[PDB]
């Protein structure tokens, strides 16, 4: 079972795609602070680090989407539904 | 090894070629067709999903070219059909800059 670690404050996105996705073949956890893939708020991501993840956005900005993606981080913006996040935790996972 | 080679599939003429002169050529060539397909030289296929055909998938064991999507909007479904298929996507705005960001992230890491 690969682990997926949520970091977010985001509780019921947590429940509902943990729900979503087979225990067998994902562990998911939740942190408060920044696993084979990590899914980070914006918000709380480091803003002095390179990808060794995917980041979640709660709005566009042209500027912080160039520098996400020149430091090593895909993402999503919002609206981010357990059903999509269960999806692109399965795709990245699946690579 | 030479140069990745970059298909973009859209009628976004502009978005074209100001992406490509951001794009390294020594790093990334770059072309531009009007209908979904691969060529045997590309590594990477960045496709409009106005023209990306809704029966096709990226699979698992993939042997050809990775595709990334080009989405006009959100819609939930439109989303999770896309990435149950095999494709990561960007949704619109979508810049040269970050258009440059991004084939320069996925052929990296891919």
């Amino acid at each position: 079972p690969k682990h997926v670690l949520l970091v977010s404050e985001h509780w019921d996105l947590f429940f509902q795609t943990k729900e979503l996705l087979n225990p067998e073949e994902y562990r998911c956890t939740i942190g408060q602070q920044y696993a084979d893939l990590v899914v980070c708020e914006y918000s709380l991501l480091p803003r002095e680090i390179r990808s060794p993840v995917l980041v979640l956005l709660d709005f566009f900005d042209e500027e912080t989407s160039v520098d996400l993606l020149d430091r090593g981080f895909w993402y999503l913006i919002r609206p981010i539904t357990p059903r999509i996040l269960k999806s692109a935790i399965s795709l990245f996972l699946s690579q």
